């Protein structure tokens, strides 16, 4: 029993942690097979940064711009026979395989998804914690100056998803990245430049798993027999800041194992938006949608 | 900027997780050198769970008794060669040294330290999080069945501390577990009877680098020029579910950067117990304490 901010153990990509230099601007990188992963801001001169060329930088340079360093575990400096730039992200070819290379994917996360961050510093892993994309494409994470490059990421089996290379912080603890297909979610842009967010939206279908996580530890003093069917919930979601609610088979799978129906906790959710009323679920006097039904369900009844 | 819940990156322990089993009963081990530390209870069936004779049930005990086995990268039986009781502990030698041992200590952690748990099932780590020792000796953790055996750790430099060894659950979402020496926190039983727990309280200390935190993510309008002394503020606290404050250089360091005096701090306390006047601190209306002087110095100073 018990919840808690969980993230995936990070041996795995530790072991796919390297730094990258160009010039003077060193950063963090992931090494899978023979390519190296970074950000392409490590090309700009930390002036052009207002209005960055980044195809005029990249024909600008060659393979001995870059230097890439392993400090963890086996050190050495890898040599990098090829450069190349996709969206928003530097695709270095080195000369090395990376021996502890995982089975891995590159598939881009949606809003309400979560997956674990590894933070590194000069191409060393400083601490690991757990976010969720929020509805304006940006995270809630702790970092600071010179952790980009660094990754998020989960897993399912023996296969590792790479889905997030941190970039950017756009204002106190808001931080974006990108996918390593190379778009950036929510489209922002690599450039110290004014950015403008979307409004953040509380996410429905995290919450009805976190209010299924409270039942199942004790604490369901919010369920009554009321029901609001799931178009009733999505309606009222698009004039107060909520997302669409989009049943899934784990959210399925809680209200089974609760025998509590969905739409009793959307309208338990109704309800809740205003205030608790002095009253704690799970420790907490707000709705909290940092908990995926994936994660209370391995949490709470566990993937075996 | 940013203040989350971080965990120590977590390969140097999962390199140490075995499966150890005694009958059947199947936990997980912590693999050093040629030593394996288990759970003791795993030689006792629900059988004896009640009223058990540990000192009995090890003499009755061969090295046949018991297997360990390692899951994880190369799977291999380790054969037992030896087996001796300490406390709440089980201490299995193996003929195999644990070729990827790191460098660690054994200290007992005081109430409101905090430290990284590497939750594991079958001897195959699932997932990582951070706790607090609570001042009633538990920790609000999560945990299923086959969780004993289970971690939590610190690291300076390359020494890991362990601190941790899960072995219970006492009600939802509390737990609980020995030292490395074999004693258990706040003195409770391995026997399944029911164990009340002494009262929870809130740490100021940690409370107090929650505050600093705050205070340098440009949030401080709980300032106000008002002093509260040490003594008056651990008077106030034997009353109302506080710690004892005690000050350290950590703190310190995080008063003379924020030029904020830790008595200003602690009259905000007394004064926030009450309520948040419908205010937020980093996002919540609740008083944070999952929060140690030294995390807030690494998270947002960088200062590890
Ligand atoms: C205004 N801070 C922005 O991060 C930023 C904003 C915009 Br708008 C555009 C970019 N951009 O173009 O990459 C930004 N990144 C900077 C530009 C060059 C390379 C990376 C830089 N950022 C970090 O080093 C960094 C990362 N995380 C947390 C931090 C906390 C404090 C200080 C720095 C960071
Ligand atoms: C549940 N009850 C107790 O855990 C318990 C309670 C007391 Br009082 C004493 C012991 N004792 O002496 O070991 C206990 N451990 C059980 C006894 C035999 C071996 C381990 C057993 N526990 C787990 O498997 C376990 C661990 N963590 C979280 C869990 C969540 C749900 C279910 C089980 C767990």
């Amino acid at each position: 029993s018990g919840l808690v901010k969980m993230s995936h153990p990070s041996g795995d990509v530790e072991a796919c942690m390297v730094q990258v230099t160009c010039g003077s601007m060193t950063l963090n990188g992931l090494w899978l097979d023979n390519t190296v992963w970074c950000p392409r801001h490590v090309m700009c001169p930390a002036d052009q940064l207002s209005d960055p060329n980044y195809d005029a930088l990249l024909i600008s340079m060659t393979n001995h711009s870059f230097s890439v360093q392993k400090h963890i575990g086996a050190p050495a400096n890898l040599r990098v026979v090829g450069h190349a730039m996709q969206g928003t992200l530097l695709k270095l070819t080195v000369d090395v395989a990376n021996p502890s290379t995982p089975a891995y994917t590159f598939t881009t996360v949606k809003p309400g998804a979560a997956f674990s961050v590894l933070a590194c510093y000069n191409g060393r892993p400083t601490g690991t914690f757990t976010v969720v994309m929020r509805p304006n494409y940006t995270i809630k994470g702790s970092f600071l100056c010179g952790s980009c490059g660094s990754v998020g990421y989960t897993k399912e089996g023996s296969v590792i998803n790479f889905c997030y290379m941190h970039q950017m912080e756009l204002a106190n603890g808001t931080h974006t990245g990108s996918a390593f297909d190379g778009t950036m979610y929510g489209a922002f842009m690599d450039k110290q430049v004014h950015q403008v967010q979307l409004t953040d939206k509380y996410c429905s279908v995290n919450v009805v798993a976190w209010l299924y996580a409270a039942i199942l530890n004790g604490c369901a003093w919010f369920v009554k027999p009321n029901r609001t069917s799931v178009v009733s919930f999505n309606e009222w979601a698009l004039a107060n800041q909520f997302t669409e609610f989009v049943g899934t088979q784990s959210v399925d799978m809680l209200a089974v194992k609760t025998g509590v129906a969905i739409e009793q906790l959307l309208y338990a959710i109704q309800q809740l938006y205003t205030g608790f009323q002095g009253k704690q679920i799970l420790g907490s006097t707000m709705l909290e949608d940092e908990f995926t039904p994936e994660d209370v369900n391995m949490q709470i009844m566990g993937v075996v």
